[PDB]
């Protein structure tokens, strides 16, 4: 139970607006999520998420996320990106962010008048993974590989940012990762804890295009899926 903190994501925009009462809800299950990270089709959750508890589909802008960027950053801007994890959902894995460079794509989910199709979301995630961006572009980040996966296999990539191991890394799974106090961040179930890194912004510039994360859970056979609105200016 997850979902994207910074910049505030779609997820944050609807519990803040007072539509999700669980943003760390909105998951993808059941699906393969491990070891083989890109496996699982997106489904209904495409690149911004599904919530089943109040039946959001965070894909599609309304009066309360998607209509403007909520933040600006500079092209090949190094930013901070921070998501929350639930203190009762923390179930270890890896997890990514990616920028789709086809604005054409990233139009279908700026349109609050439509609805991407599960083709369209899936199109989006096969865009989005072509732009993702790695742990590694970024200067003095430190890119581990998981203490639940072996060399070789398909979650053996350091691209993806890592949790620390399920024992533990001393500081297990992701709460471990910042180490951070509990309601870091916002979750309803049990409060949140920060889960922080860096990624580097591609070169060009957009008015609005999407940061979409994905966590791919190892505990569980599921992945937490969520949306930012952004501009590179
Ligand atoms: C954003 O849109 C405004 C108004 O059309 C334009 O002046 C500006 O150049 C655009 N910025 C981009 C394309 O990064
Ligand atoms: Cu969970
Ligand atoms: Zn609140
Ligand atoms: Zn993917
Ligand atoms: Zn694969
Ligand atoms: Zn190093």
């Amino acid at each position: 139970h997850g979902y994207m903190y910074i910049p505030s994501s779609r997820t944050r925009l609807g519990h803040e607006a007072g539509i999700d009462s669980c943003p760390e809800c909105a998951i993808l299950e059941p699906v393969s999520s491990w070891p083989d990270l890109d496996a699982a089709p997106v489904g209904r959750s495409g690149p911004c998420g599904y919530n089943a508890r109040d039946s959001i589909d965070y894909n599609q802008p309304t009066t309360n996320w998607g209509s403007d960027a909520v933040q600006s950053y500079s092209p090949g801007e190094e930013i901070e990106v921070q998501w929350c994890v639930d203190h009762n959902g923390d179930h270890g894995g890896m997890f990514t962010y990616r920028i789709c460079q086809d604005q054409s794509i990233v139009d279908k989910f700026l349109d609050p008048s439509y609805l991407p199709t599960n083709d369209e979301k899936q199109a989006a995630e096969d865009c989005f993974d072509a732009g993702l961006l790695p742990c590694t572009d970024v200067s003095g980040q430190e890119c581990g590989y998981s203490a639940d996966c072996t060399e070789g296999e398909a979650c053996w990539r350091n691209d993806w940012f890592t949790c620390n191991g399920f024992e533990a890394s001393d500081r297990p799974k992701c709460q471990g990762v910042d180490n951070a106090e509990l309601n870091s961040c916002y979750t309803s179930i049990a409060g949140g804890y920060t889960v922080t890194k860096k990624v580097k912004l591609p070169e060009y510039t957009s008015n609005h295009t999407l940061i979409s994360f994905k966590w791919n859970s190892f505990q569980t056979g599921q992945i937490y899926l969520s949306c930012a609105d952004i501009a590179i200016q």
